[PDB]
């Protein structure tokens, strides 16, 4: 059965320049997560890339921006992640997350991991987009 | 004594037209959380309900929205949950979460419950309304 | 090496009236934490203190809030905190969180701490200012 796990938390923080996503996966990869999920995030942003809601086309933009929530779940192959930044007049833009999101000073990250569990991407008939699926790790 | 415990995790993906108030009750009476929180939660919603800062009446919204962050503690017998939620154009929308809000296309949740505590909601004298109350669970 | 640790959780409740920052650390040093994060937070706020994307100067508010999200790493002496707060309106402001902010009604916390790991701010030759370094407790 699903959903119950104990969780393995991983300390992480991202340097001037890199890009998000690409470092996200990286990490997954290192460390061959299976189910995992943003337990924390703060930092701040250069370029932003977001696709907001019920849109296909992705939003770059490039500024000052703090990050103000990072939310979802990761693993080997799949993701889903959105973000809500800040800029500096206080006023904030939130979307789901794409890749092009540059660190700007620092992104310290807590990312924790379900060792029972495995997540996957699977299609969803109700849907019509290939979903979250959990099942054990054994 | 309160506060310290370990937690047991629990990951659940919701579907297209579910209300996601009964849907975590429903999680949170099967598996007789008594002091569980939102770890991390991703996702979208076509009708949302919120009640806004100070005010007692709730806000009904119909669209297309992602959800860009869920907090907060439930137990078997009370809640206090906040939702922030973002529209086509990034606009964000914050509050209180009622019930009402009705999942578009998924809602990806990570539960904690910690197994040494248990919530409840008792009476503050100080702010007048019944507030988080953290014991042993022995 | 770091980033890996399992994870002790903390619940707590602040009361009407209290300042933040003060509390947070306040809790820290009572239970001596050397690498924590916020894991989940709900409540509300009178005064907010908010230093915006890039700004220098802390920009002070005061009325009715909601808190939306406070996500960021703490230790004994250090701590990097966003905000993200929402008024009657649903409207939503975030940036760096700063000393000032004042709870309304309540502010319920669950700090996660990892045993394993000791958080402290080293300076980044990259950044030009002290980034979270991660390194193991023993
Ligand atoms: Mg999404
Ligand atoms: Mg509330
Ligand atoms: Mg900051």
């Amino acid at each position: 059965h699903h959903n119950a796990s104990t969780a393995r938390f991983y300390a992480l923080r991202l340097l001037p320049g890199q890009e998000v996503f690409s470092q996200l996966h990286a990490f997954v990869q290192q460390n061959q997560l299976r189910a995992a999920w943003i337990a924390g995030c703060t930092g701040s942003l250069t370029d932003v890339a977001l696709r907001y809601a019920g849109q296909e086309a992705t939003t770059s933009l490039t500024g000052t921006f703090e990050v103000i929530s990072l939310n979802g779940t990761l693993e080997l192959t799949g993701e889903h992640l959105h973000l809500a930044v800040s800029d500096p007049y206080g006023v904030m833009l939130g979307g789901h997350m794409m890749p092009g999101c540059t660190v700007r000073t620092t992104l310290e990250l807590v990312i924790g991991e379900l060792p029972a569990l495995t997540f996957s991407r699977q299609p969803c008939a109700i849907s019509g987009y290939d979903e979250l699926h959990i099942s054990s790790r054994l």
